[PDB]
């Protein structure tokens, strides 16, 4: 199948495809857009957002969506329905706590601000959710990685930008991005993707 | 299996999981509850939202992670695998929207004109998108009804309670809620439900 992934020159919504991508052993184009062919690419897009995914010709959208689509009948998507489902609510949870967040917003005051109390109030409530959630377990969900322990990585990764000790008082949750870096297909994405911020 | 969902007295967000329950025709509890008993059971949740669904002791979280695990492997998921990450796309497309709704929001002259904004300014080109997207189809996905169908229902009739003429100009689109709501299982449920505002 001939994969080809749109997005910014960032991790951002599009990480979980490509750590997806990288896991499976699964080739596809990972094209990177600049700012300036945003508003051509955007006009022919249905929904007018990224990332979308193009299996052999047919435009695909909504990064959950096509992670989860990526990820069906392997082992990443969970072992049983009902781990399936955890898989999916873990997911989002940390995309509904991800979205919080004003990315874009321009005012730069008003943007700190926003960052911090996020960081200082709800953040640290959401770390004890998820830490007592997998409690001394290897993985979030059953006995083995799934895509939800990836997407854990990769939003947590972003929180660290901005407040570096948040898992200061969360070893197991440092412990499992340990766990996940270490996957050898994703140490490797990570050793030769781009370099960004987000 | 057991079923028991817990929500509020409200479509909101348990409202997905009702349909597919109606349409599957699987008996369950309809547990609803008071706002002044919400933060005594929020806090013996391991992630304090509702709706959750308990299963034979197990419990469920997250309105979409559970819905669908419900339509899993009946006829309400996609025809395809592609069909199936269609289905998913569609329904956040939708969940990204209501999401931006302050719900919760405390201060009512704010929450008003966040409310008209969103409805006056965004809505009306997720419709346009919506539109084209379904074309001259007859349902959003395929040529079955999937849950997304339920779901664009769903999310519409909660919308034209705050802007009545939001499909004025989408004539198609007026037309697959009514197809929706013909469904036998449907119109029953809708019929016989609580009938509350949201
Ligand atoms: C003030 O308490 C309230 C009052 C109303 C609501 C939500 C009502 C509703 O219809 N929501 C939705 C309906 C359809 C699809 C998606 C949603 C969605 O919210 O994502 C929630 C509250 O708790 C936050
Ligand atoms: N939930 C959607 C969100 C899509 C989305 O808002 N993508 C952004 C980039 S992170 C975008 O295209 N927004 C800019 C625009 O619409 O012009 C997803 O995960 O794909
Ligand atoms: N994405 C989640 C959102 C859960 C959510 O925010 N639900 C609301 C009710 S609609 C809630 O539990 N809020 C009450 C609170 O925050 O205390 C889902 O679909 O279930």
């Amino acid at each position: 199948p001939n994969y080809k992934l749109t997005y910014f020159n960032m991790r951002g919504r599009a990480e979980i495809i490509r750590y997806i991508f990288a896991y499976l052993d699964i080739q596809y184009e990972d094209h990177r857009i600049e700012q300036a062919d945003w508003p051509e690419i955007k006009s022919t897009l249905p929904f007018g957002k990224i990332p979308i995914l193009e299996v052999d010709g047919l435009t695909l959208h909504q990064s959950l969506a096509i992670a989860r689509y990526l990820t069906k009948n392997t082992d990443l998507a969970g072992n049983t329905e009902m781990e399936q489902c955890h898989v999916d609510a873990i997911v989002d949870t940390l995309d509904d706590f991800m979205s919080c967040f004003p990315w874009a917003e321009k005012k730069q005051d008003v943007k700190e601000q926003m960052f911090n109390e996020l960081l200082t109030y709800n953040a640290p409530h959401l770390m004890q959710d998820l830490d007592t959630y997998l409690g001394g377990r290897e993985w979030l969900i059953g006995n083995s990685v799934t895509w939800a322990d990836f997407y854990w990585e990769i939003c947590s990764t972003t929180l660290l930008v901005f407040k570096p000790d948040l898992l200061d008082n969360h070893p197991r949750l440092v412990t499992l991005r340990k766990k996940v870096q270490a996957i050898p297909a994703v140490a490797n994405w990570i050793k030769r993707r781009p370099q960004t911020k987000l």
